[PDB]
């Protein structure tokens, strides 16, 4: 079946979870923009738990601590390309228990994405339209 990919949109921006320039190139560190309807601002839950952009590209934690990049890869199977929605808007990756997080509580374009340890904040919490 068809992905059917949708947006990771931050409260506290209001911007979506986005690949830049669309790359697909590994090792890519994610950022806010401006909500598009553009397959860089797709993300495809997976049974496996993954989030996934361009069919087999796969959202990624690069470690596990404080300040890690969020990036994309391929997909492999790997416990740091798992992830979990939670009721209070966190989506926290399966292996670090950390959150995603919008870097320094920016809001901006281009504000770049981390792994944090959860505190709940704005630049903590997501929706998927
Ligand atoms: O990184 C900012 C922004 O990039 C867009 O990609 C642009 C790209 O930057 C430009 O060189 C090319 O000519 O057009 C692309 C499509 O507009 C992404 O579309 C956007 O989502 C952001 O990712
Ligand atoms: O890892 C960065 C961290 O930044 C926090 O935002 C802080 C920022 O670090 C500080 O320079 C500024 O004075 O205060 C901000 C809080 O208002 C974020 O809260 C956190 O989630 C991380 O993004």
């Amino acid at each position: 079946p068809p992905a059917d990919g949708g947006q990771i949109k931050g409260v506290g921006s209001g911007r979506c979870l986005d690949v830049p320039d669309a790359s697909t190139s590994d090792g890519t560190q994610l950022q806010l923009w401006d909500c598009h309807s553009g397959t860089n601002q797709q993300w495809a839950a997976t049974d496996a738990g993954e989030l996934r952009v361009y069919g087999d590209k796969c959202l990624d934690a690069a470690g596990t601590s404080n300040g890690s990049k969020v990036q994309i890869y391929s997909c492999w199977g790997g416990d740091n390309q798992k992830w979990r929605l939670n009721s209070d808007g966190s989506v926290v990756g399966v292996q670090s228990g950390l959150c995603l997080d919008a870097v320094g509580n920016g809001t901006a374009n281009g504000t770049l994405i981390q792994l944090y340890t959860c505190s709940n904040g704005s630049n903590q919490r997501w929706t998927r339209t």
